[PDB]
């Protein structure tokens, strides 16, 4: 679905607002953006004192926003799985950026900082479901199974998000869509080659739908205001 239009927008919004000194992607458009999701401090309302508090609140804000993409905020099993995967991919990227954190500390960070935030159980609809915990655990395990490629894979996802942002502003006149799609497929082919990615690996097959569905939707949307022959997404290392 055209879900990446919103996912890419929401991730950019939370990135600029993370307020963490060591991580800088931009200026916060709204200082109160995730304040509603800050963890409690000594039984009192949270203000987000630590970097872990801000990441935790930012992650919950993401999940809450992604669920809004579903009709009536009622996500199917497939939507819950897809949105948990996007949020946990972003979380892996953040932990990889943070010094003294990483994909190796992701499971620990989730249990000690996300499940620990009182706003996770009350605002994320599926938080208490055992089916949801299984989805989250699988996504965390997938990040660990692919830990060596996850930071570079995220850069490819970011390049895909840049095309979605361009389409969002140009609307029916994204004249550079074909040129950008060709640069994207070449950049992705280089990612497979440089990292010796076996696209038939079980773990890689479960993160690949983020790019394969995302790219397929993007070129279908560009071909709504133009008429171009877009290159197919690379299938293997070359």
């Amino acid at each position: 679905a055209d879900n990446l239009k919103y996912v890419c927008k929401d991730i950019k919004k939370i990135d600029d607002c993370l307020q963490i000194d060591t991580i800088y992607t931009g200026v916060c458009s709204d200082d109160t953006l995730y304040s509603d999701y800050c963890p409690m401090k000594n039984g009192k309302k949270g203000q987000c004192e630590t970097n872990n508090d801000k990441i935790s609140a930012g992650f919950i804000w993401l999940l809450v926003m992604f669920e809004h993409i579903c009709d009536d905020d009622e996500c199917s099993q497939n939507e819950k799985d897809q949105y948990a995967g996007y949020a946990i991919l972003w979380l892996s990227y953040i932990l990889n950026q943070m010094p003294n954190e990483g994909i190796h500390t992701l499971k620990n960070f989730y249990t000690n900082h996300i499940e620990t935030n009182t706003n996770y159980a009350s605002h994320v609809s599926s938080a208490s479901d055992s089916n949801y915990k299984g989805i989250v655990d699988k996504k965390i395990d997938l990040m660990n199974m692919n830990k060596a490629i996850i930071p570079k894979f995220y850069d490819i996802f970011k390049s895909l998000c840049n095309m979605y942002n361009e389409l969002d502003k140009n609307e029916a006149n994204y004249a550079n869509c074909l040129k950008d799609a060709q640069n994207f497929v070449d950049e992705y082919q280089k990612f497979l080659n440089d990292n010796n990615v076996d696209t038939d690996d079980s773990s890689y097959k479960q993160i690949l739908p983020i790019l394969s569905n995302g790219y397929d939707n993007l070129i279908k949307k560009c071909n709504n205001g133009q008429h171009s022959n877009f290159p197919p997404l690379p299938t293997t290392k070359t």
